[PDB]
């Protein structure tokens, strides 16, 4: 009933849960498993993909509404509904009393793609998928309709078995170009589309509500404009059905460059169809397009979507280039703090305890301890640092064992492998981490943080045959490489959308969602640190790719740093929750004003410096939150606002901190006014004083090793490197600066 992995183990049978006398139905229902039924064909075997834009197809009998941008679609018994949010469909609404804003479209139908033989399909299943397309299969015995579609595809490819094509409309469309087998058409409300069949298979029903074609293959395209030259271009790739799609990446450690090539492989549905497609690129992609891909752009081919403007690009592949900025295990000892006051705060933190038994609340607590230990080391409090790391070891050694002293499965504080889907679930569970396969990056990221801090001081503990095997198992659950026998590829991450999706099932009409982009970045940071500490280059580089790509998405869709994506009428300077089909300034729980910003900042750690790359954004967002609050009397989590403010104005952050940090004493679960419960006074005090001495984050300088940061105060740069090696190293920076770093240390600010 359990599998040994080094000194640890995971359960292979669902445990008999220890509820601890808690009768609350919500809590009890969390200690379960994901759905027994997976709507996939017998062509889809092995660990099932989750946390995808398309997941509702796998979980629901049919599907819920999905956003393969530029389209929205949904599977039904009658066929596939297709929709496009035009400007008249989009709204921006504010609820002043709730403090919420919503940018959204409609759940309409422009037309339904149908099968001539049936409008009563039994189910829709996942029949194939790749890095960002899916093949959905509507099934009714001999009648089948296979639909291939994806984020960043302006095509929907339709393949029929035992029937032919039908497009059904509630109001008759305007067919403005009739080329026989190819038609350009518009909905009654002027949305422009095209349909393509093989030569000789001509469309019928023009002028009526129902367009028909005898072919066993059609493609639908969303056209950027009512334009026959564009229709002719779409015709060129309309018979090249996407079968494979991969996002392959490299990390150039010398330059920091992360290069990602998106490549499709198509199957020809007519003689001579080219191996390629027309991609629709998101802002985070085209703003970083490689020079070599520029010639493939279709300049005037634009689509408006929730995420701004998509642009067309033709061919087999395209490439993006990003800059990995480094991460640190902790900020070093460079602040102008009262060392005795900080030491006092470090000892105060021994009063802290987890506010629940689930993986998330336990996670927040071990993240807190892992953050305190390096600061204790810096202050010369080696014995206190050892207490914290000893507490981390005791917790991890408990959770990473599935069996008790007798050899039977435990009822809590363990991990279990669900074989049906192929995922590691932790009990106790919360936020539907087990029942919906939610948030595995958010939760397990904190476990990796604890492991990485242990590994920084104790390489032996972190060896695979000891406790490292189980940590590497948790990491595989949420970010596996290809051909992993237990887990699907990069579970959390959508390589094309550029962000992680938090919900395992995606059974919402807005598609999938992500709230805390900062907890995702925290997970990626901790894997970089863990992998560096344990000598695992392939793992480290994968986490670098994730960190850097997620950052590009965050700056577009959560922050809109370029002031191009959010509608002008949208008041806030942040989107709290990104969905496939909408954007919310709102939280998953009932909160106040600060939390709707700070849930995309927390936790603060050595990988948080990405938050300060755009100082005008940091100012703009802070100022808007301050305007809405009406003062610096933060409704909750004051310390997070101060730490954020320190990215651009550490003097202001310092005066706010001095005025209120000691308003309350030791850890109090009921009161997060001043200190958010995953944070501490020691962390807050250490952070703000470091930023005061260091100045602004400087993203214009890179290094030829991955564990570093560069700051800039009025033209004077500070270069920080941590060296995880047993040997000394030399680090070259891109501005010509060079430093030596001794084993297991920072170059500067090691402390006592
Ligand atoms: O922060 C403000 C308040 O936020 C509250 O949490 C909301 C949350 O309620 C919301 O969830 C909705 C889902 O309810 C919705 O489910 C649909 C089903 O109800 C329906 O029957 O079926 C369809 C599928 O066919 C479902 O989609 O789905 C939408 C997305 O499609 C969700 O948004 O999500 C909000 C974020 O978007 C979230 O803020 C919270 O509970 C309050 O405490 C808080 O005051
Ligand atoms: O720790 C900050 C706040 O986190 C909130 O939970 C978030 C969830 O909405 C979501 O499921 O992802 C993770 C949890 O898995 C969190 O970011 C808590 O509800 C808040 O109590 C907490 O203050
Ligand atoms: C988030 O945190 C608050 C307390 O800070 C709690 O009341 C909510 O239930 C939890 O989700």
């Amino acid at each position: 009933h359990a599998v040994s992995v080094g000194k640890g183990s995971y359960a292979t049978e669902f445990p008999e849960i220890d509820f601890g006398g808690i009768n609350d139905p919500g809590f009890r229902d969390q200690q379960g498993e994901p759905p027994a039924t997976i709507y996939r064909s017998d062509r889809v075997t092995g660990p099932m993909q989750t946390n995808s834009w398309w997941g509702s197809l796998a979980v629901d009998r049919f599907s819920m509404n999905q956003y393969p941008h530029p389209f929205s679609v949904r599977h039904r018994a009658e066929g596939l509904h297709v929709f496009y949010d035009a400007p008249h469909n989009m709204v921006v609404h504010e609820n002043r009393e709730a403090g919420t804003w919503h940018i959204h479209g409609a759940i309409g139908t422009d037309f339904t793609i149908k099968h001539s033989g049936t409008a009563n399909f039994e189910q829709a299943v996942v029949d194939d998928y790749n890095d960002w397309y899916v093949r959905g299969l509507l099934e009714n015995g001999a009648h089948q309709m296979a639909i291939t579609y994806g984020v960043g595809s302006p095509y929907i490819f339709v393949e029929y078995e035992d029937g032919s094509a039908v497009l059904d409309f509630d109001i008759a469309p305007d067919v403005w170009e009739m080329n026989g087998h190819v038609i350009g058409f518009s909905t009654h409300d002027h949305k422009h589309y095209a349909a393509f069949a093989p030569p000789g298979q001509n469309w019928s029903g023009i002028g009526s509500k129902t367009l028909t074609n005898n072919a066993d293959y059609i493609a639908i395209a969303k056209l950027p404009e009512k334009d026959g030259n564009m229709l002719a271009k779409f015709e060129q790739y309309a018979y090249s059905v996407v079968r494979d799609a991969v996002a392959d990446w490299t990390y150039d450690e010398a330059t920091g460059t992360v290069t990602t090539t998106f490549e499709v492989t198509t199957e020809a549905k007519v003689q001579g169809a080219p191996d390629g497609t027309i991609f629709a690129l998101y802002p985070h992609q085209y703003r970083h397009l490689a020079s070599s891909s520029e010639n493939q752009l279709l300049q005037n081919y634009q689509y408006e979507i929730i995420r701004g403007t998509m642009i067309g690009l033709e061919g087999k592949r395209f490439t993006t280039e990003l800059t990995y900025p480094g991460v640190l295990p902790s900020l070093p000892d460079l602040g102008d703090y009262d060392r005795e006051r900080l030491i006092g705060y470090l000892h105060d933190a021994t009063s802290d305890y987890p506010t629940g038994s689930d993986t998330y609340e336990l996670g927040k607590y071990i993240g807190k301890l892992a953050t305190l230990a390096p600061i204790a080391d810096q202050m010369g409090e080696y014995e206190l640092a050892e207490q914290f790391r000893g507490e981390l070891k005791d917790i991890l050694e408990d959770w990473l064992q599935a069996t008790n002293a007798s050899g039977q499965l435990k009822g809590k504080n363990l991990f279990y492998y669900n074989e049906n889907w192929g995922t590691i679930l932790g009990y106790h569970a919360a936020h539907s981490s087990a029942t919906r396969i939610n948030d595995h990056h958010f939760h397990y990221g904190y476990f990796v943080k604890a492991a990485a801090e242990i590994a920084r001081a104790d390489q032996e503990w972190a060896k695979s045959e000891n406790w490292g095997g189980m940590i590497d198992l948790l990491i595989r659950d949420f970010m596996a490489d290809r051909d992993d026998d237990l887990f699907p590829y990069l579970r959390m991450f959508d390589p094309y959308s550029g962000n992680s999706w938090a919900d395992g099932l995606a059974t919402f009409d807005a598609g999938n969602n992500q709230q805390s982009s900062s907890e995702a970045m925290h997970a990626w940071t901790n894997v970089i640190l863990w992998a560096e500490a344990t000598g695992n280059k392939a793992l480290r580089d994968r986490a670098i790719y994730l960190y850097t790509t997620e950052m590009s998405a965050i700056n577009e869709y959560f922050f809109d740093v370029h002031q191009e994506i959010f509608p002008e009428e949208y008041g806030p300077e942040i989107v709290t929750i990104n969905w496939g089909g909408k954007m919310d300034h709102a939280t998953w729980w009932n909160s106040g004003k600060v939390e709707k910003y700070a849930i995309n900042w927390l936790p603060f750690h050595g990988g948080s410096l990405y938050l300060g790359h755009h100082p005008d954004y940091v100012d703009r967002a802070y100022e808007e939150l301050r305007r809405d609050i009406g003062s610096t009397d933060w409704n909750l989590w004051s310390n997070l606002v101060w730490m954020y403010r320190a990215f651009t104005n550490p003097d202001d952050a310092l005066q706010q901190m001095e005025a209120s940090i000691d308003d309350y004493g030791l850890f109090d679960p009921g009161n997060e006014k001043i200190i958010e419960r995953g944070s501490t006074k020691a962390q807050t005090y250490h952070w703000i004083h470091n930023l005061a001495e260091l100045g602004r984050v400087d993203p214009t300088v890179t290094a030829n090793h991955p564990i570093y940061a560069v700051f800039n105060k009025n033209g004077n740069r500070t270069y920080i490197v941590y060296n995880f090696s047993d040997s000394p190293i030399t680090v070259q920076f891109s501005d010509g600066h060079s430093i030596q770093v001794e084993p297991h240390s920072f170059n500067i600010g090691n402390g006592d």
